[PDB]
DNA sequence: TTTTTTTT
DNA sequence: TTTTTTTT
DNA sequence: TTTTTTT
């Protein structure tokens, strides 16, 4: 479910250490979808991860069900 | 809908970013990352196991809905 | 019996690639069985597999005499 | 001790997880599974399933185990 | 006299029984285990032993002896 | 070397026997793992029928073989 | 300069 | 939305 | 004290 940081920045845990998370910055959203490491209690984010302007997010959003075909005929359960 | 050269298909969602799926030892990810040329994969990215993938297709549409309220369009 | 993994936590092997570990997540102790895959050099944890709370695990523990009982009904020898 | 739908005995380790005995191609399993609710129980994709030689094996481990959540703090009768 | 998929040698001996030579933490290691067909593609099962190069000679010492032990109970060995 | 059942046996080390056996009629070559009480046999471990011996002894040779070019020493 | 741990 | 399998 | 979001 959709959850928020301190920023007020909403993200969705995908892991128990990745999230995807949707910021601003210089003007513009910015979608990430990055590992998180514990920082005395609390989640920052990691090297490891990428951040999708809004529109290569939509580009995503499109390819997505080639995607999910190609997985299913690979034997897994897409809902 | 491309082919690499592996043999994976990928999808293009920039002049240097790629969706792709890979096989790494019979196990699948989805890969969403940058290409330099060498077109080899690059320091940006991610590799997401299918549960993975799966969970972040479920949580889409909220997404979507909160990227609709900071004004962007989305079908 | 108790080897140490690269980041100091014990486990036990139980097969060539499945292992029983004691790990801390969100500073809290995780009994893990999993399979484990070789990768330039170590054996490291997969995804395939179950962590366990400690009170799940001495759940399961509580469980133990019913289930060498059932096993051995069904001719294996549980020492 | 209860017996789920296949007929097969299972205990409840938490609210959705189990641990359970099943027979599948004439074989034994210890199965350590998350549960889901659907009109009723269903086993899930997060967990693992024992040969009993693998169970034996822990079994062997336990007191080890035990020993160290014990210096960890752990009370474990 | 053939290899398999990892890269090792092997020979059969039965229809699902292979002896191997395989490398494991720097040490050569003899298996004579059994395999099952999986993804068209035989893998090494649970019933066997891997024998280290040490307990590999021991046993070809002891041959002749088995070999005698088996002629006279009936069975022919070349 | 004799067991308590009675059979013949060579150890190939301080845990591991060969030995033959003979059970339901026919006769096992054994290639296993033995445990304190009093030695009795345990799980790890192979016991071939006479001609799945016989097909090993064929290899041999080619085995010897293999070994010998990783530098171990076989006569 | 890719690609598999951790609950309620 | 299950269910396995080398190497002293 | 001990690396680490955002084309």
């Amino acid at each position: 479910g959709s959850q928020v940081d301190a920023e007020g920045n909403p993200f969705w845990e995908i892991s128990d250490k990745r999230r995807v998370g949707i910021s601003q910055f210089k003007k513009m959203d910015f979608i990430n979808i990055r590992e998180y490491y514990e920082a005395g209690g609390e989640m920052k984010p990691g090297k490891k991860g990428i951040g999708l302007t809004v529109d290569q997010y939509t580009a995503f959003l499109k390819a997505i069900p080639a995607i999910n075909a190609e997985l299913r005929s690979r034997g897994h359960d897409i809902t």
